[PDB]
């Protein structure tokens, strides 16, 4: 239907973060990022409504749950991150996406801004049960281990450098495993389970909801398995999920549970990750300077995925900033 | 916004091309790529009177010229070719590739079925008038000898291997330049003239008049100069030229004339070319078994150039004509 | 211990070779070829001796069986085709590479320059009897079909564009396989069936014994299985067989038999194959102008495969021919 | 015919480190990569003495300054980095890297494990006295925006995330530049300054001043310019610059002054870089199972580099520890 056209969505809001990419201005690149998702989703030919954005209407403007987006067609729920690293973008890190998924009405879960439990694994072959949160980080890996053919110390699992991740990590690594760490980004850490040349086998650690819930769209399309959970300390996030809609607080959610239906996901790198390479300028002998930027298009029904590299034509010698919208 | 979605008509081409590659069959194989191409166009939404189709009108009861594809929308001009090198298709000679082209009312040359006599060069910078189909062969690589900067002796040349061409292939040679030969089509010829690592700077041949407009769509979105001239050996290659707008007979077309406006162009690899390359068998452990398809979409107002690897889930314990509706 | 160092003798012959390219003398190409590789040959230390090449001395190649090669170093046999593709070379074809190959003194099979049965597939764990010449076209696709898993339509099988082998071109394609043809040579055809992204499952066809010999010593590094077997028409080629202690003259052979012990394989691309890629001129704004070739070089023992993309600086302004010195 | 050999070298050191990648021992892993190196390089026919290693007579008592190694041959100066980024690996950050250089006598700066500060840009097109250390960050910055045709604005400097690089950071900002940092790996950091798809037009930083004449050997390959500057301070630092023929200790040293003359540098990746990507499993279904690893090597004379992708097979059911020497 309109797969395809949600690509130039990412790869502009991607053009917009790389324009603040090193400026360590965390504001100026959420903000390039959110006008130009929302001036490029506005043209896309959907009855779109946002399910996951920047956050509610108080407090958002733009792109804010329950804002009506689209220019007209099939009616659909949107999920977006116009940039999932804000930080990152601004210090020049690694894995700094802007993302968007679409589903068919109430496709994705209503999740509240709340810390979220996650393990994921990528395969098509039969993985489910594969991975469970409430099994030890022993058990997953051996299983793991087995459906991969290899032994425990060639896995390497993913996560974040945190304190809270401190117990994994020793578990993971006294079983035998390898456990690398990403400042920030677990979306592309999520995905890069199912990304074909990812060095990557396992992520599991707690992160953001919503980039959980759009990573489970990633990982309808790519194959894998994935569980969820998520977590409170502090009664305002519980009521914050009881006004959601959630009432069973330590369920389980699995990637089913978070993405159902014709699910469509798309990414654009803006600088270079575990998933996708970054933003990058190019001059030619031949058609002159360029933009490149590098995304992802995939759907779960056809489960066709699409790698696309697109050159973006710049003078360069006035600033990066026309590339904001 | 047409564009996008014109690629994954291009895909679905190459795939039903595919599977008739290396069978001996010329019919069945192109045939079976115009199939594909309508049944695709047929469920995208644009409303395509069609300028490029196949037969003339006698030929083969649905791709005439006039034919009325998509399911409307905007009213553009869509050039193919659903299969160029349907010979070399059959039995797995380089440079098969599915086209699609579409811009403004003429925007393009509604071409006949008669040779077409061409000389293309690429590369958007500063060269204005370079090629004559009138003037030497010496001159006018002496000349873009000197436009790209380098030596005579490095420059390739490239013809199809017809006894029709042995003249331009001495001449070029007695002139200390490399020249390659192809067997093939010319579309992806031309067009490689500006690909980044063709290895080919110069095309110099007579082929037919449509793959010589299809080639000109393309170098006007990546920004080359192409002359062409048609010509005629009995007089009913006379009759359908003044019986479509013509009388300036021995006319001579350049870039502008052949393709203005704003043109989307598509193309996928059927067999390895000098342009794209072809359809594969990959067997993922992660995904599974799928096709990859590799194709290129661009367009001449913005002169974006996106090159798309796209995974098709297959389970290859099937016939491969399964690929074939 | 010289196995990287061999890569560098086909990159110069490649190169010298290249300067030649579609310049239609064959003698010129296959000079400028023989005297780029027999200097570098010289360059590297061993005490190499020339066992596998068309020609004795003053009658075809420059480099000949039995001469002396190298600067000191360990005692070795080499095989070569100082261009298997100087017909095509000079023609503008595909499948133009240089190679090159190092055994144990005794370490290829001593043939007799007499045409050679080849069936060749690809594949880590291919059983030895999986291809066997006293069989059918088809039982062997069927047998090799099932090893890949595959339905036998998904098979590409490609042979070399030559009369003698249109019955093995129709019982393949009577399989319902497809059939694809190369009329270059078939060192290339044969490797293509173990390398990555070839689009090329199974090699049948009859041709040169050298090049069976560098095929075989190429597969034996990279998996997968060959069978062989020397065509005997004559009394004089069967005399000459016998004047080298071949006593079955019906033998099929392995690829132990072909090539025995530590083996040392090593090729360039000279234009676009279906196993290599040619060179090419390219001009980069911060590096320059340089040529890039595109090598393989591989060994035996430790079954080590390296993929080598070099950059040769060149002013390009300047005469073509300063690689061939 | 030794050029190439040290890939052979950096490849093996990789491998071994990639063992321990994410085992949060980095003492193993250094030790590892330390063992590794030192063994593979004793096969090579050098008559190498140790300039540049762990350490000196007392701290290192492997590859430790003055050790004579390799199998005998020509004589040079060695410049070894075991393990660069051992943090890094420990942890499986970004940047870890294998690095190997070669000169003649003299060739290199004898360099301590002082910090060094260093600026460095990228280019064969004649830039030279462009970056200045006594300059400001601005005045640099503009003549290296005027330098590439480019604005102020799409210049990405890197530096490491450090408090001591406050300065450049601010300065660097508020002319315009984008600045990105990196948690470690300067080699790594100034040679991505003179690599194709870097996104890294400058470095601006302070580090291991051994780590800078190594990224000195690159660029005096690849083409660039790089100023930088010792930093004795403490009286054991500054004696023992004393002891190596050293008493300007304010001097700031040319690129020249770093690498000088016939020049060979080889490098592995770890994990992914601004360089280099790291080590990876694969399983293909042809090929069967492998790590890869990339390397480059490169030439100062012939200004030849080599980009090596290397498939080292391996039964990955077995240890990981395997990889080890
Ligand atoms: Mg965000
Ligand atoms: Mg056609
Ligand atoms: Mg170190
Ligand atoms: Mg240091």
């Amino acid at each position: 239907k309109v797969a395809l056209e949600a690509v130039r969505v990412t790869e502009l809001a991607a053009l917009a973060s790389w324009s603040q990419m090193g400026r360590g201005d965390k504001i100026a690149a959420d903000q390039a990022a959110v006008d130009a998702m929302r001036k490029a989703l506005n043209e896309v030919d959907i009855d779109g409504t946002v399910v996951i954005g920047e956050g509610e209407l108080d407090e958002a403007p733009m792109l804010y749950i329950g804002e009506k987006v689209g220019a007209g067609g099939c009616e659909v729920d949107i999920a977006l991150d116009p940039l999932e690293g804000t930080t990152i973008t601004s210090k020049g890190g690694a894995n700094a996406l802007t993302v968007l998924a679409m589903a068919d009405k109430g496709g994705f879960l209503n999740a509240p801004d709340v810390y979220m439990q996650k393990i994921a694994v990528g395969g098509i072959n039969a993985p489910k049960g594969i991975v469970d949160l409430d099994d030890s980080v022993t058990n997953n890996l051996k299983r793991i281990a087995e459906f991969k053919g290899v032994h425990m110390s060639a896995l390497v699992v993913c996560t974040m450098d945190r304190p809270r991740h401190e117990h994994i990590i020793k578990e993971a690594r006294e079983c035998g495993a390898r456990v690398i760490l990403i400042n920030d980004g677990d979306v592309s850490g999520v995905i890069a389970t199912a990304t074909e040349n990812s060095g990557i086998d396992v992520y599991i650690g707690t992160g953001g909801a919503p980039e959980g819930v759009l990573a489970a769209a990633a990982l309808k399309c790519l194959g894998g398995q994935m569980q969820a959970r998520l977590i409170f300390n502090d009664e305002e996030e519980i009521k914050r999920a009881h006004r959601l809609g959630i009432t069973d607080l330590n369920k389980k959610y699995d990637i089913d549970d978070l993405a159902s239906g014709d699910i469509v996901f798309a990414a654009t790198g803006v600088t270079d990750g575990n998933m996708l390479q970054g933003v990058k300028r190019v001059n030619s002998t031949r058609r002159g300077s360029y933009a490149v930027t590098h995304s992802v298009v995939m759907r779960s029904t056809t489960k066709t995925v699409r790698h696309i590299t697109a050159e973006h034509s710049f003078d360069f010698k006035e600033g990066i900033e026309k590339f904001m919208s």
